[PDB]
C-alpha cells in the first residue's frame, strides 16, 4: 500500500496549442515524479481534464502514462462517471492493463441518494479486480457521500480508499470509526492535507504536487513519521500555492505554473476551461516565488 | 410565435421498461397526454429525462423518437447539455435540420468554468447551429452559477433566445431583464417558485410537475400571462405539495413513480445511479397527488 | 394603515464627534422625511444603532424623534431584545407615548426554537396595546422565523406586520397564504424591495430612504398603483445605493452618505462600528452620483 | 500555570427555580461536582449560562455567587460579552479585583462589525482591565466571523491570552497558531470536534458536555495533552452522542434537562425565549445519556 499513501499527484494532461495531448510533455512530467519521490500518479482525473477527454482519450492517455512510467512509478486511472454503466465500461477498459487501481468520483449532476451511491460503487467494484479509491467532492458534483456510506462501501474487498476533498476535517475520524484499520484515507484538499494527515489520514491526492513534488513527498513522509513541526514548516512554504492554484478553476492555474517551471511546453486547456487571466497569472507567479520554485 | 418557448413546457421523463430500455409505447402515451392537455413544448432528454444515463447516441435516438411520435402536434426541444464544448457541439449538430424547434443547454457541470469559459462555451455551440438555444442555470447540480451579467453577454448572440433559471433566486428575473432585449425569454426551472417567477415578468416554466399535472400547469401559466394572478395562485396552492414533494428524493425518482401511479407509464424503472423510490417517499408523493386531486 | 405601508425610513441616529446624539441633526433628518413623502420613521432600529444605545437612550431618542416629528409624521419605536423580559420592558416604556407601533426583532444570539419565538412575541404583544411589526433578519440574529410561525403570530390582534429582511422572495406568498388579507408585509432588503412589492408586499423599511426619501416614496407609490415599469426605472437609478450602502456593515455607509448630502454634521458611530474606510467612501460617493444625489 | 485556561473548562449552566430565579443551592451542587471531577475552570454566565437573559446586574451577581461558592477550589472565568464596546468595558470593570481569573468575551453579535471594529472592540476592553481575556468566535450565533488574521493582531496585546474557537472549522487551529506566540491558548467551542481540535494542537475545550460528564471530559483532555489519542478517542466515542444531542434543541435547553435527569439541578427551567425541552428532544437526550453510561 505504499503506492496508495503519501504524495500522489493529480497529474495534468499537457496539451499542445491545438489541445492535443503532448507525449513529450507527459514524459517530462512522469520523469519529474519518478525523480522526486511522488508515490503514484493519478492519470485523467479532475486535474487531468477528465471532463473534456473522450471515453477513448481517457484510455489512451492512461496507457501512454503507463508506458512512459515503465514500471518506475505506479499509475492510478481516473474512471469516474455519473452513469453506472459508463463507470463499469471505463473500469473494464483497464482490467489486466498494469494500472494499480482506479480513482472513481461520486456521480455528478444527477444527485443520487446514498443508496444510489452504494449501488453505483458496488456494481463498479464487482466488475473488476482492481483496487477502487472512492472520491468525494460535493463542491463539483452536487452529491455528498457521507461517512456512513463510505463505511458500507469499505466492506467490499476491492474498495480500499477514499479521496475526501471536502476540507471537512471531522470526516477523518468519522470515517475511521466505521472502517477497518487498513482502509486508506487520502486528502483531496491541498490546503488542509497536512491537518488531515496529522489527524490520521494516510496521504493526499494533490494538485500542488504537480509543481512541488519533492516538497510534497517530504511533507507527507515527515507527517507519516510524526514529525509534524517539520512537516508544518514545509506546509507554510507551500500554503500560498495550496490556495492560489485555485485562484481560477483547477487546472487553469496549475497548468500555467507547469509551463512557468519548464515542465510543459504550453498551458493550453480545452473549452470550457480557459487560459489563466493576467490577474491570476501574477498571483500564481507570486505564490511560486514564495515557495522558492521560481 | 414565441409560444413554443413560453407557458408550461414539460421536462419529460424518459419512460423505461424493467431492464431500463426506453419504452416507445409509454412515450407515445405521454406525448398524446401533453398534446391533449395544453403543454406548450416538450423538453426531450433533459435533466428529468435522465440525460446523464443515456449515451450520446441515445440522446439522439430518444429525441428523434419523441419528434416522430409528436408528429408535428407539439414542439420538441432537445437537451443538448455537455461539460465539454466539443461534445455540446457534436450533440447539437445531431439535430441540425431535424424538426426540433430548439435546444436546452446546461452550464458545464463538474469542471466549474469561469464566466468567460461559459461565454466561450455557449458562443461556440451557438455558432455551430441555426437552432435557437435556451441556456440553463442550475448551480445546485453543476457547481457553476451563470451570473446575470454573463446571460446578458450571451443574449446578444442571435440564436441565444432564452434562459431556464433554476436557482429559485427570484431577484434574477429583473437582474437579467435589465441586461437583455425585450424579446429574450426567461423560464423558471424551479416549480415551487415558478408562479412567483412569472408574476415578476418571467414567460413560463420548464416544469417537472407538468409531467403529472399538464392541464393544471398550462392553465396556471396562461392565467399568469394574462395577469390573472389570484386565479393562478389558487392552482399553485393545489399543486404546491407536488412542486415540493416531487423532490422528496432526487428528481426524477418521484415523478417517475407518480407517472406510474397515474397510468401514464408502465414502469417507474430508472437507470443507476438513480434508484427506485423508497416507501417513505412513495407515501409522501401519493399524498401530494391526492392533495392535488389527481389520485 | 397608511403609516405602516409605503416607504418607511430605518432612521440613522446622528451623533456628534463624541458619539452623543445630535438633536439638531435629528431635527434636520425628520424635517427631510416630512417634506419628501416618507410614510413613517423607525426610531432606534438596526440602522439607528439600537445595539450601542442603552435601554434608557433607546427611550430618550424615540421621545426626541416624537417631539421633533410634532404629529407631522408617524414614529415607530425599535423595541427588539433577545430576552423576553427586556422586550416587554422596552415596550412598556412607550405605552401612551404617541408612537404608532413597535418594530421587534427575533431574539439574536440565543437561537430560540420557533415555539420560543411564538412565546416571545405573544408575551410582548400581551403587554401592550400598540401595533407590533415582527422583524426577521437571520443574517444578524442566527434565528430564522419561518412563515408558519409568522402565521401563528398574525392571529394575535396587535401583531399586524412583518419586516422580512431575508431577500427570499418566495416568503411573500408563503406568508400571505397563512395570514389575513389585512396583515402587512414589509421588505427589509432594499435591493429586492421592489420585487417584494410587485409580488404583493406593502412597503419597505428602508436604509436607502435615509438619502433618497422622495425617490423611495415615489417608487413605493408607483408599485402600489401597479405602475411597475415606472417603479423599475427609479429602482435602477437607486440599485447602486441599495447595494453599496452595505459595502461595509450598515449603518457605516449610510451615515457617511447623510454627511456627504448635508443631512447630518458628522458620520460618527459608536464602537464596535467604525468610520467608513477610504475604499468604502469612494464606492458610496460613486453610488450617490449614479443616483444623481451628489 | 496556564492550567486554569487549558483542559476541560465547563460552560456552566445557570440553574433556576420554577420562576426562573437563580438557584444558589443548585449552583453549590454543580460547583462541588466540578471540584470533585477534574474540571479545570468554570465559565460563569457564558452562552450556556443564559447570559442573554440575565441582566447586567445578574451577570455580576451570578459570577460573584459562583466565586463565593467555589471558595478558591476551582478557578472562575466571567462571561463578559457585549455587542456595545462601552457595555463590555462596564461588564469587565465589575470584576477588576474580584478573584475571577479571567474573562470570556464574545465578538459583538447582531451589529456585524468589520474586522477592524473587532480589533478596536477587544483592544478597548483589554485596555480597561488587568484580567486575561479569552476571545470567543461563534459566527453561527453572532453573524460575525473573527478571522485568524484578526486573532493574530489581538494576540499581540499582553492580556489577550486565548481564543474559544466555536466554528468547528479545524483548519483554524494552525491558521491561528501560525500567527500567534507559542504561549497563546486555543480552546475548542465545539464539543463534537474538540478532540480533533486538541489532536491538531489545541489546548482544551470550553465544553457543554462537561456539564454532565465532567470526569470523562477531564480525562479525555488530559489524555489528549499527553498524546494518548487512542485512549482519548475511546472516551470521545462514548460521549459523541452527547456532544451532538446536547444540541438537538438550542443549547442550553438539552443540557439543563440532562442536569436535572442526573440530579445535579432541581429544575430545568429556562428564561424566555428559551423553552422547556420537547418530548422528542427529551427522549433523544435520555438515550444519549444512557449511551454514555451516565443514566
Ligand atoms: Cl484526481
Ligand atoms: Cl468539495
Ligand atoms: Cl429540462
Ligand atoms: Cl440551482
Ligand atoms: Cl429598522
Ligand atoms: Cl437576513
Ligand atoms: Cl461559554
Ligand atoms: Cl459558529
Ligand atoms: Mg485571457
Ligand atoms: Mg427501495
Ligand atoms: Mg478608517
Ligand atoms: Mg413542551
Amino acid at each position: 500500500n505504499a503506492m496508495f499513501t503519501g504524495s500522489i499527484v493529480a497529474l495534468v494532461t499537457p496539451m499542445d496549442e491545438k489541445g492535443n495531448v503532448s507525449r513529450s510533455c507527459l514524459k517530462k512530467l512522469i520523469d519529474y515524479h519518478v525523480a522526486n519521490g511522488t508515490s503514484a500518479i493519478v492519470s485523467v482525473g479532475t486535474t487531468g481534464e477528465s471532463a473534456t477527454l473522450s471515453h477513448d482519450e481517457h484510455g489512451d492517455v492512461v496507457m501512454m502514462t503507463l508506458e512512459l512510467a515503465d514500471g518506475r512509478i505506479p499509475v492510478i486511472a481516473g474512471t469516474g462517471a455519473n452513469a453506472t454503466a459508463e463507470a463499469i465500461s471505463l473500469t473494464q477498459r483497464f482490467n489486466d492493463s498494469g494500472i494499480v487501481g482506479c480513482l472513481t468520483v461520486t456521480p455528478y449532476y444527477n444527485r443520487p441518494t446514498q443508496e444510489g451511491l452504494f449501488q453505483h460503487f458496488k456494481a463498479i467494484a464487482e466488475h473488476t479486480d482492481l483496487p477502487q479509491i472512492l472520491y468525494n467532492v460535493p463542491s463539483r458534483t452536487g452529491c455528498d457521500m457521507l461517512p456512513e456510506t463510505v463505511g458500507r462501501l469499505a466492506e467490499i474487498k476491492n474498495i480500499i480508499a477514499i479521496k475526501e476533498a471536502t476540507g471537512n476535517l471531522t470526516r477523518v475520524h468519522q470515517i475511521k470509526e466505521l472502517v477497518s484499520d487498513d482502509f486508506i484515507l487520502l486528502s483531496g484538499d491541498d490546503a488542509s492535507a497536512l491537518d488531515f494527515m496529522q489527524l490520521g489520514g494516510h496521504g493526499v491526492i494533490s494538485v500542488t504536487a504537480n509543481v512541488a513534488a519533492r516538497e510534497m513527498a517530504d511533507m507527507c513522509k515527515l507527517a507519516a513519521e510524526g514529525q509534524f513541526a517539520e512537516a508544518r514548516a514545509i506546509n507554510q512554504r507551500l500554503m500560498p500555492l495550496h490556495n492560489k492554484l485555485f485562484v481560477e478553476p483547477n487546472p487553469i492555474p496549475v497548468k500555467w505554473a507547469c509551463k512557468a517551471l519548464g515542465l510543459v511546453a504550453t498551458d493550453t486547456l480545452r473549452l470550457p476551461m480557459t487560459p489563466i487571466t493576467d490577474h491570476g497569472r501574477d498571483i500564481v507567479k507570486a505564490a511560486l516565488q514564495h515557495a522558492g520554485l521560481l
